[PDB]
């Protein structure tokens, strides 16, 4: 599923991400835009052999099991394919664990390079929330 901007904002808000660990909703929407272009089915292979999955490009090296990343962990305790569903619940719960682990949203390279320090509220402007 390819979400619309406000559709995704509303789904993320319902799942508890607005101001989660101090990150306003616009941060999460911005991160999703530049990580996946709002596409739940996005995958990208990394040089170390891990793969990023889903709307928030969650990495198989630490967070989910895809059966092809030797020596990796599965800290969200999910198959990585669960992160590609049109239902973002799995991705959101896993993202909550990630953002709590210490480095906050810096875990997402696109957020660090393209959202951090910008007017992120613009990503939810106009939406009925
Ligand atoms: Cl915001
Ligand atoms: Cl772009
Ligand atoms: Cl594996
Ligand atoms: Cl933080
Ligand atoms: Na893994």
């Amino acid at each position: 599923k390819v979400f619309g901007r406000c559709e995704l904002a509303a789904a993320m808000k319902r799942h508890g991400l607005d101001n989660y660990r101090g990150y306003s909703l616009g941060n999460w929407v911005c991160a999703a835009k530049f990580e996946s272009n709002f596409n739940t089915q996005a995958t990208n292979r990394n040089t170390d052999g891990s793969t990023d999955y889903g709307i928030l490009q969650i990495n198989s090296r630490w967070w989910c099991n895809d059966g092809r990343t030797p020596g990796s962990r599965n800290l969200c305790n999910i198959p990585c394919s669960a992160l590609l569903s049109s239902d973002i619940t799995a991705s959101v719960n896993c993202a909550k664990k990630i953002v709590s682990d210490g480095n906050g949203m810096n875990a997402w390279v696109a957020w660090r390079n393209r959202c951090k320090g910008t007017d992120v509220q613009a990503w939810i402007r106009g939406c009925r929330l």
